[PDB]
């Protein structure tokens, strides 16, 4: 359950034209191995990012009816090329393509797309209607921080997607220990969770170890200009 829309001869340029951006990778029919797995993670990861993406993938058939083919052609790839990555900006007319020497991996995925676009594609954790709000918040005054645990509090109970209702609880937290104790907390919390990082971890508990590591560093800032 990935999320990339297969395109074929009658259904790509249609789909593209109705979408503000489209990634499409371009390789064999019924592909497979880590580029593939790469791009697939690439895929779950921009659809918890944003609404205006089309993620999407193009078969080339050699042997056979020859099925698109044609499409390959267009854009003046082969077997020889696969995979090839290129990005839409609404219509099939205009393209970039990455680069043939960069590694499809899903860091490279994401770069690419806000290098070459207006699209955010957040860390792992974050929620951008939060961050929105919350820049500097460790130095505002006492006031406006209460104001903000209750407004963002507000919207935590409207959250109707079970892994943003999961991040917005770590946010309260350290909004709620940052307002009690002060910049102070900041480097509590990061020796906690780099003690937990550091020791004998599996790959499911490292990535949500990173998690409430991007949720947090939304709190740093870059003097402390608050008493206390």
């Amino acid at each position: 359950c990935t999320g990339c829309v297969d395109l074929d001869e009658l259904s790509f340029e249609k789909t593209v034209e109705r979408f503000p951006y489209s990634v499409v990778k371009f390789d064999i029919a019924f592909p497979y191995g880590e580029k593939h797995e790469a791009f697939t993670a690439f895929s779950k990861s921009a659809h918890k990012a944003t609404k205006d993406l089309l993620i999407a993938t193009v078969g080339v058939k050699d042997y056979g009816e020859l099925e698109n083919k044609a499409l390959g052609d267009r854009y003046k790839v082969d077997d020889k090329n696969f995979p090839s990555i290129f990005l839409f900006k609404g219509n099939a007319d205009e393209y970039v393509q990455l680069p043939s020497h960069v590694d499809v991996t899903l860091d490279n995925l994401k770069a690419f797309v806000s290098a070459n676009t207006p699209l955010y594609i957040g860390r792992d954790g974050c929620i951008k209607e939060f961050n929105e709000v919350l820049k500097n918040y460790a130095n505002i005054p006492d006031a406006e921080q209460l104001k903000l645990i209750e407004k963002l509090q507000a919207k935590q109970e409207q959250l109707t997607d079970p892994e943003q209702q999961q991040n917005a609880r770590a946010y309260l937290i350290y909004m709620r220990k940052i307002h009690e104790v002060g910049y102070d907390f900041l480097e509590e919390e990061t020796k906690r969770l780099l003690r937990l990082k550091a020791g004998k971890v599996t790959e499911a508990k490292k990535e949500e170890l990173l998690r409430k590591l991007n949720i947090l560093e939304v709190f740093r800032v870059h003097k402390v200009t608050k008493t206390a």
